Order: structure tokens, then sequence, then C-alpha cells
């Protein structure tokens, strides 16, 4: 099956755009990366950076994840991100999101060898 590292790239990477271009970015990206297949995922963030700079965050500032684990790392620098959150008119299978573009540090959890990101924790 799909690895955890691969799932993180499918759900959170968008190196092909520098930022969200319009209010429909979340609606199309959510559908196209298959994040609405079984149900509407309520929150999800896309990162508009090269995959090498996001993988490097596993060698940056070690911090505690929101749930207590200690395999979390925070970016020394801010990154371009898009936050997608479900709207009031969202109704499966027609999931609807609100697009929010912004610049913040990212917090991810890392695992394996090579040691890479496997989950998006938060943006701060």
């Amino acid at each position: 099956k799909e690895t955890a590292a691969a799932k993180f790239e499918r759900q959170h990477m968008d190196s092909s755009t520098s930022a969200a271009s319009s209010s429909n970015y979340c609606n199309q990206m959510m559908k196209s990366r298959n994040l609405t297949k079984d149900r509407c995922k309520p929150v999800n963030t896309f990162v508009h950076e090269s995959l090498a700079d996001v993988q490097a965050v596993c060698s940056q500032k070690n911090v505690a994840c929101k749930n207590g684990q200690t395999n979390c790392y925070q970016s020394y620098s801010t990154m371009s991100i898009t936050d997608c959150r479900e709207t009031g008119s969202s109704k499966y299978p027609n999931c609807a999101y609100k697009t929010t573009q912004a610049n913040k540090h990212i917090i991810v959890a890392c695992e394996g060898n090579p040691y890479v990101p496997v989950h998006f924790d938060a943006s701060v």
C-alpha cells in the first residue's frame, strides 16, 4: 500500500504553485488529491515549497507534537501555505472548503530512514 511518506506528499505538497490563486483552490485540490473520497476531511493544509525544503524540517527544531509525542519538528523559517477548512454548506459528496493563503512556520512529525515527514501537525 501507499507509504506514510507518500501519503504526506499526496495530502500536503504543492510545489507546482507558489500560492493559492483564487477562492476555489481548496475545493479543487481537496477533490483532486482524493481527500474527499470516503468523507469530507474537515481541515487540511497544503505547503507551497520544494519537497527537499520540507523534508529538511526533520533536521530542524525538535518540539512536542500537539498530542505529546516528541518526534515533531518546527521550521526555522516561514513557508507559503494554504489552509483549507470545511464550510457551513459542505455536504458529502459535495464537500465545500474555505481557502486561506498565509505565511507561517510548519510543524510536522517525522519517521523512518531516511527520516522524513509523515504527518502535518500545525502551522504557527
